[PDB]
């Protein structure tokens, strides 16, 4: 007299209440520690409510071997005296034939796929349906709790990311589709997590982020190939290709996508995450605070590079409490893969040099605090020290701002101001702990931050003679192409000036930096390493200076209305001026964007001669309400993968009859 006809999980309503509406309207995705409502339908009318209520019990199971000691299986009754903090069910509305039941999960429940099962006394267990349980940044008792709604929207719900690339002095923001609410990302993430066998620890955000980071780094090492190859469409195709092997592989010039992929997996699981870019990052030192750079007599590097390099840019940051640490380390944690295992490092441990809190504090501290030493490499084979400009590491630590497409500088979270008292104290304490455990010429190099592609720049070299006697200096200037990770790509240009410097005189030399004078075109994704080396007389000391120059491509201007009505046609015009020296040939323009365009559309447009302007218009109809983003990519024979973006807020239609 108590048979069960069906069970409505009400996935649409619950997913909207549990901030999983972008995932699905059919499957139930709920966040732990928050009630969700199901409707239970009886085949026959229920005569007496209270005895029937006493007859029914609910069981929640996750995993292949669910048990109560693993906290993977919980049995609870349907009554108003259930523990709302724990697994509990209560009837909130009822009819003769249907019970509306509020079901609560504990704030520290194990995440993953769950089966909800109903037991009637003296009857077999019945499966009511499935649901997936995620971390809850909205729940104050949850370890991933975020104070601000804006921060929850940015670090969990926002699928349109910005990854900052380029150099410190020319930061190029790349539109990136995290796609954490793409339909299969949650399943892929949980299947990747199932490689770890300590499912009782899947309630802990620290353990999940540490496991996923080690697994994703292992997949990056297994799948990223040596070197369009550089055409990217966000984290989701990369994750699919890493887990399955099917799809376009990523090549080593874009190995920085690991941070974005990790951000996507964590955000999909419910852990707030952000992608952070650090410019001039000292990698591969093993905690050592010295970087050795080697240059030949022409201000150029002969080899591929040392193991310890200063990368032009290089991270995933995740938000959670740190219960197993001393107090005060809640908040932002850096996932750091070690070749392997993954350590979660609190950012303040890096800022305050708390080397010994976690095993990876030393390496993360060295990446943004090392000093570069430059050695001249002679034809004799001598390796000689150089008076060198200071090459600062850890510059312009950037991540996407909250609630806009702007760039937020977070460097002050990782480091005290240079030359300040606190930085002095931290560096002295770190150096002391490490120790216990174990000339007349001046060169000033002025360069532009960026060089227009197929364009011209002017560089300045200031030589000041401090001697009482005039000097015969040899000024070697070299331009070389470097990959983002400091790997030498191609020698481009070299000059050898011979100057006479008057005693006690400042001399300024201006040099034209021209693309057309380069011996070969810089490879794609590379940066210009400009060097100046001054040798005088027989002092054996060479003044040296270096700068990283970005390559600036033509600006892809997108003109679109700020507001747009859903289901009404919208026009976006795109303009691109050919500032290059050659016509743009084989020209393809692509448009995409979640909630604006299904997948993407590629178009061909006519060749654009130098000093001409392309102007393409596109009509499309937005179909999804909210803050959407249109991404436009332009390819030609002169350049490829030139992307820009623009945001449009899509409003619902005006209510009428």
């Amino acid at each position: 007299a108590l048979g069960i006809k069906s069970c409505d999980f009400q996935a649409a309503r619950n997913n909207e209440e549990h901030h999983t509406k972008a995932l699905s309207s059919r499957r139930l995705f709920v966040r732990r520690g928050q009630p969700f409502t199901i409707i239970l339908y009886f085949r026959a009318p229920v005569r007496a409510f209270l005895p029937a209520l006493k007859k029914v019990a609910l069981t929640a199971q996750t995993g292949e071997q669910p048990s109560k000691i693993n906290r993977t299986q919980a049995t609870f009754p349907i009554s108003s005296l259930g523990d709302r903090k724990w697994w509990s069910a209560v009837v909130e509305e009822r009819d003769a034939q249907s019970w509306t039941i509020s079901v609560t999960t504990p704030a520290d429940a194990v995440i993953g796929h769950y089966s909800l099962l109903l037991q009637v006394s003296g009857r077999k267990q019945l499966l009511l349906g499935q649901f997936t349980l995620l971390f809850n940044p909205w729940n104050r008792e949850d370890a991933v709790f975020l104070k601000n709604e804006a921060q929850r929207m940015e670090y969990l719900l926002n699928q349109n990311g910005l990854i900052y690339l380029g150099t410190a002095d020319c930061i190029q923001a790349e539109s990136w589709d995290f796609g954490q609410f793409e339909g299969d990302v949650i399943d892929l993430s949980l299947r990747l997590l199932s490689k770890d066998k300590q499912v009782e620890k899947w309630s802990q955000p620290v353990h999940v982020a540490r496991v996923l980071g080690a697994l994703l780094h292992f997949l990056k090492e297994q799948r990223v190939l040596p070197t369009l190859l550089n055409k990217r469409r966000g984290s989701v195709p990369i994750l699919r290709q890493w887990l399955t092997g099917r799809g376009r592989p990523v090549y080593d010039g874009q190995a920085w996508v690991l941070a974005a992929v990790a951000c996507t997996v964590l955000r999909c699981l419910g852990i707030p995450a952000r992608v952070v870019t650090t410019f001039a990052s000292a990698q591969g030192t093993g905690g050592r605070l010295l970087i050795d750079e080697y240059y030949n007599e022409e201000g150029l590097q002969n080899g591929e590079g040392q193991r310890g390099r200063i990368w032009i840019f290089q991270s995933t940051e995740c938000w959670m409490t740190r219960p197993a640490l001393p107090q005060g380390y809640d908040g932002w944690q850096i996932l750091h893969p070690s070749a392997g295992s993954c350590d979660l490092v609190p950012v303040r441990a890096v800022k305050e040099g708390t080397l010994g809190l976690t095993p990876a504090v030393s390496d993360l501290f060295a990446a943004i605090n090392a000093s570069c030493v430059v050695w001249k490499c002679c034809e004799d084979g001598t390796l000689e020290l150089t008076d060198s400009n200071t090459k600062y590491v850890g510059n312009n630590i950037s991540t996407k701002g909250v609630g806009s497409d702007r760039c937020e500088d977070i460097t002050q979270n990782y480091k005290y101001p240079e030359g300040s008292l606190q930085e002095k104290e931290v560096l002295e304490r770190v150096e002391k702990e490490k120790m216990e455990r174990e000339s007349p010429l001046y060169l000033l190099l002025k360069a532009p931050s960026s060089l227009p592609l197929r364009g011209d720049a002017q560089i300045s070299v200031t030589l000041v003679n401090h001697s009482e006697q005039e000097k015969a200096v040899q000024l070697a200037i070299g331009v070389q192409a470097v990959h983002y990770n400091g790997v030498l790509a191609a020698k481009l240009w070299r000059k050898k000036l011979h100057l006479t410097l008057s005693a006690n005189l400042e001399k300024i030399i201006t040099i034209g930096l021209f693309f057309s004078n380069f011996e070969r075109n810089p490879p794609e994704n590379t940066f210009l390493r400009l060097t100046a080396m001054a040798t005088h007389s027989e002092s054996n000391l060479s003044c040296f200076a270096q700068e990283d120059i970005a390559i600036c491509r033509p600006h892809l201007a997108i003109k679109m209305p700020e507001k747009a009505e859903q289901y009404q046609p919208l026009t976006a015009s795109v303009s691109l001026q050919n500032s290059l020296d050659a016509p743009m040939e084989d020209c393809v323009i692509s448009i995409l964007g979640r909630g604006l365009i299904h997948r993407e559309r590629s178009y061909r447009f006519r060749s654009v001669w130098p000093e001409n302007t392309m102007c393409a218009k596109f009509q499309f109809t937005p179909t999804h309400v909210g803050l959407q983003r249109l991404t436009v990519e332009v390819d030609c024979n002169m350049f490829q993968n030139l992307t820009n973006y623009k945001s449009v807020t899509v409003v619902a239609p005006e209510l009428s009859a």
